[PDB]
């Protein structure tokens, strides 16, 4: 059935982020922030509940497939193939 | 013994290719196209459905056990080792 | 509560290694070998079932959650951050 597994790590957010948001490593500390919606590739996860910057660990889905309308994509990812691509690779994928 | 999940995502095949071919994501457009066999750590999933470059959407797997033998390798890839740990990372897995 | 699959593939180690040591592949041959706690990404997988160096085949965790203090992790991982995340974008995670 492809269940949606949730994980939690240490977040380095700078501001709020709300369910849904796509979450990458910080090159520098790799805490999870959220993907900039440019660097191919860097996708790796999916934020499960709302955090902000003062969150020090953030839940977020590892596995599952969500909707391409229900992922809150940042705006700099104006291309929708680089979106749908953008967990290819994990256990998550876009429909 | 592990659920072989399946995934869709935009396709960018250069020609025929059928199920059980390594994918990996073309550089430029970051559409699934065949694993060239060389680019180390590049696979992303197996094609599920054969398809050709007519294909806008593909679907694969991108979780489960595969054997060796049966996964349909291309011919650059001709390191034994280095095709049964492609898609390590991932969840899928070569026995 | 996520499913902790296994899988095998070629092993490279150069000594006894436990089960829930943190695995990577070996730039050259692509075998796996245990992490080196410095390369950032790297880590693919978790030893599940103790090998050393005569091991041709490991066993080892491709998906599931593990416990930050029941992960082997090397020496040369000092920092805490940089462990729990080093698994980020593949189906295992630290909590």
């Amino acid at each position: 059935s492809d269940p949606a597994h949730t994980a939690t790590a240490p977040g380095g957010l700078s501001a709020k982020a709300p369910a849904m948001t796509p979450l990458m490593l910080d090159t520098s500390s790799r805490k999870l922030v959220a993907w900039d919606g440019t660097t191919d590739g860097a996708a790796v996860g999916i934020l499960a509940v709302a955090a902000d910057q003062t969150s020090t660990t953030l839940t977020f889905y590892k596995s599952g497939t969500f909707r391409y309308e229900d992922v809150l994509w940042p705006e700099a990812a104006s291309d929708e193939t680089k979106k749908r691509t953008a967990f290819a690779g994990t256990a998550i994928s876009i429909v």
